[PDB]
C-alpha cells in the first residue's frame, strides 16, 4: 500500500462526509442513524461507501456514495471530473438513480460537492455532458451540487422504505 | 459490525488523507527517495503493531520494517491557548521500546489550514524542562501540550530519511 495524492484526497472526501453527516444527526436535520432476502446484494461492492439504516435487527442500504479524489484537471479554467459510465449504468439496471451520489470535494470553495446517477443521466439527455472511451462522463464542477441534495435524498427514501416495510 | 458517523472518525480520514497526499508529494519532489508504505489498524517492532494509529514500513527484500509510527489525535476561549491532550501512555510505550524519536502524534490545523507533529521524544524534552504538564481529568494521564510547541511536517521528513539511512 504505497501512498498516492488520489489515495490521500479520498480519504479527504470520507473524511469530510462524515463530518458533515455526524452534524446532520447533531443539529436534528437528521432523525434518524447512519451506519457504514438481503435488499440489493447485487449493488455489494459495486461502491465506495454504502449508507446503511437500522430495520430491527437487520440493517439496509439506503444510499450509495462513489468518492471521486483527484479530478480529471487538476492533474494538469473550470474544475473537470470523469465518472465511469459502468457506475450510472449499474444504477440504472438496479432502479436506484436517485440512491447513487458521487462524491468529490472542491477546495477553492472548501465544500464538498455531490451528483446523483440519475442527474448525469438528465444531464445526457438535455446534451450537457457526453459519454466518452472504459466509457467516462465528463461532469464539469458547475453541475455538481452541495450536501443538500443528498440530505433530502437520505430523509426522503428513509420514510420511502420506512413506509414500504 | 456497523460503526456510527463520528466528528472525531471523520478527522482522523481527514489527517490520513493529508498525511497521504504530503508523503506522495515529498517522493514525487524529491524530497524522499525511497518508497514507504502504510498500515492503519523476524520483524521487527511487532509489540508495537496495535498501539499506534499508523505505521511507516519500507521495503526490506520480501520483508517490511517499520520506520516510524504515527497517532493521530473552542480550546482558547476555554484555556487562553489552543492545547491538545496525548495519552501518557503512548509516550510510555515509546520508551519503553526505546523509539522516542520514531513515534509522532498528529493533528489538523485548520485556521492554518496545515498538519502539525510532535515527537515522544520531544514531549519528554519538554516535560523535563517544565515547559508542559502531565494531569489526569478523572485512571490515565494526558500530557497536555499547546499548539505553539508542536512544529510542521518537515520535522517528520527529516526524521523519515535519517532513520532509513540508519536501519538501511
Amino acid at each position: 500500500i504505497l501512498p498516492t495524492v488520489g489515495l490521500g484526497r479520498e480519504y479527504l472526501v470520507l473524511g469530510k462526509l462524515l463530518i458533515s453527516l455526524s452534524k446532520w444527526r447533531a443539529k436534528g436535520l437528521i432523525d434518524f442513524d447512519v451506519y457504514l432476502y438481503e435488499y440489493y446484494k447485487g449493488l455489494e461492492d459495486k461502491y465506495d461507501l454504502t449508507l446503511y439504516i437500522r430495520a430491527k435487527d437487520s440493517y439496509y442500504p439506503l444510499l450509495w456514495i462513489d468518492i471521486t479524489g483527484s479530478s480529471w484537471t487538476e492533474e494538469q479554467g473550470e474544475s473537470i471530473y470523469a465518472i465511469l459510465s459502468v457506475k450510472v449504468e449499474t444504477a440504472k439496471k438496479y432502479d436506484v438513480l436517485g440512491r447513487v451520489f458521487f462524491i468529490h470535494y472542491n477546495d477553492t470553495e472548501d465544500k464538498l460537492k455531490c451528483i446523483s446517477a440519475l442527474q448525469i443521466l438528465n444531464l445526457e439527455r438535455q446534451n450537457k455532458i457526453k459519454k466518452d472511451k472504459s466509457e467516462y462522463y465528463l461532469i464539469p464542477t458547475s453541475y455538481w451540487k452541495n450536501l443538500t441534495e443528498l440530505r433530502i435524498a437520505l430523509r426522503g427514501f428513509y420514510q420511502s422504505f420506512k413506509e414500504y416495510l
